[PDB]
């Protein structure tokens, strides 16, 4: 059975380089890129995620509905493949996602609508078709949440150097943060999916530049996945 | 197993009309009604359709890919819950819906992006969605095609009196007439789904009034159906 475990955490805490040093370490381990990311840098998916990328800057209120309700279908495609498709020769198989369908609705979805990004029906249309889309082969074993301050994502940001994103405010990712803190910490964010309240958490703090200097962190992450 | 029948036709054919005359024909019959239809006339469904209904009727460029979406996850929900739910005691269980997701994609949002009210991003996103949400317990053993001139339908929005409906004009009824004609009469419309252009139809001329005097057509129906 293919264990499954989601990468959580903030704009820029480091999720991306670190599922690229995991995917290296065994072969017996996966990575499914978050398409959001991808997107940011041929294919139709890829054309449509730009487009809707560049929408987005221009006016949240008009494309939030449609960016958030296409992110969602092209992650759940994407680690359905990588599901369907991947480690059948693995002896301890592990798929990492980079995000999940629960960061879609509860970080990201969630905090458009906050920010007046969605009306009621919108958001109301986008939790239905989440509810529904999302019925099964893709429930967690785990979670990994990398905890990044505000200060250190607005640094990474920065660092990363996409022009379209130098604009974040530390604000926003301060709101950011707050959620994931509710969700994976306290565990105070109530969602509807029941199994969430009972999944394992490993909490990584990544404020530490990690680029070479990780082992510490894979071995959590080792010992993490030999509890599940 | 459940035989599955689409009744396609233009706005005011007489489908619901129809398909509520052979719901009371069999135990072995039942209908799903189009969740579009239902939202016209308390479930949060009816409520965010309601609302979608309204906000088509202001400014259909900004809510046809919203509306389309829902209208077709609504259909698949409401379809596979009859097929799961409904004629486990039959003995020749027949499924009749009131249109299909092809006539959700094939008639109603190609013609929105046609009308201008969906962009070429919105029609992409919305076809790859499509068949990607369609993949399949749902493929049809069978079309019935109510075919009625444009006038028809035109004297039949008139007949039902939805106050919201008063205002369709000939042309665009003649413009649904002419997508039904080329995808259920001559064939001539390309999907993207192989055994569509293999499954048997039935055109039947519904421009005689029905409602009182419907035998020779149920007769064709049934006739229709010992052939599946
Ligand atoms: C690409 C892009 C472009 C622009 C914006 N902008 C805003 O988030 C934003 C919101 C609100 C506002 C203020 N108000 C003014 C007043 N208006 C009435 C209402 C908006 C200004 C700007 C965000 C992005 N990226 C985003 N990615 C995600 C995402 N990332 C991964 C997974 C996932 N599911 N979702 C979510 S948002
Ligand atoms: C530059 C700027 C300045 C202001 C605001 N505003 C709001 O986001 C916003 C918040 C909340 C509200 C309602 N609140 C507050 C006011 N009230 C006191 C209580 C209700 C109203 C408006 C947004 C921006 N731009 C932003 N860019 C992004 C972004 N850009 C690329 C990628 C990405 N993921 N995200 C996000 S935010
Ligand atoms: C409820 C409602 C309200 C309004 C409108 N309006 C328009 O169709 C419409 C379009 C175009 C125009 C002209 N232009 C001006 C210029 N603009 C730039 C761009 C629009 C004016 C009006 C349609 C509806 N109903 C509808 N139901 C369906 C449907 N029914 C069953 C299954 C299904 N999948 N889909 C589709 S559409
Ligand atoms: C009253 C009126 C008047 C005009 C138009 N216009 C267009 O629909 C339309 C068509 C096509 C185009 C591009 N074409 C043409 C122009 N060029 C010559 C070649 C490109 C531009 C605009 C729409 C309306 N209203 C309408 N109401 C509805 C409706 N209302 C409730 C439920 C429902 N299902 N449908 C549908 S249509
Ligand atoms: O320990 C780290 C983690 C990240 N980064 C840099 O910070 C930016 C954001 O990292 P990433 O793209 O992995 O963040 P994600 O958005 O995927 O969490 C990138 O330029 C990384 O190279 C870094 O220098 N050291
Ligand atoms: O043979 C018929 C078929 C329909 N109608 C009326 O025409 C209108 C449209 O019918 P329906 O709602 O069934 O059309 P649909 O949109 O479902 O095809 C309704 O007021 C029907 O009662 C009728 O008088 N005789
Ligand atoms: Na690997
Ligand atoms: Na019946």
């Amino acid at each position: 059975r293919i264990k499954k475990i989601s990468i959580e955490g903030n704009i820029a805490a480091g999720k991306s380089t670190f599922v690229n040093i995991l995917k290296q370490l065994s072969e017996d381990w996966e990575v499914v890129p978050e398409p959001v990311a991808r997107w940011s840098n041929l294919t139709m998916e890829q054309k449509n995620g730009g487009n809707v990328l560049q929408m987005m800057y221009e006016k949240p209120e008009r494309w939030s509905f449609t960016f958030q309700t296409y992110a969602c279908l092209s992650r759940i495609r994407a680690q359905l493949a990588s599901l369907n498709g991947k480690l059948k020769d693995a002896e301890k198989p592990v798929l990492f996602f980079e995000r999940s369908v629960y960061s879609d609705r509860y970080i990201f979805a969630s905090n458009l609508y906050e920010s007046e990004s969605m009306n009621e029906t919108e958001w109301t249309i986008y939790q239905d078709w989440h509810d529904w889309m999302n019925n099964q082969s893709l429930e967690l074993d785990g979670i990994i949440y990398l905890q990044a301050t505000p200060e250190t994502c607005l640094h990474r940001i920065y660092l990363r150097g996409r022009n379209e994103e130098q604009g974040i405010p530390l604000e926003y990712l301060e709101k950011l943060h707050y959620k994931h803190e509710s969700w994976l910490l306290h565990r105070t964010l109530k969602t509807n999916f029941d199994y969430l309240q009972e999944v394992p958490i490993l909490t990584l703090d990544v404020n530490e530049d990690f680029k070479d200097k990780y082992e510490s962190l894979v071995e959590k992450v080792k010992e993490f996945l030999s509890t599940l």
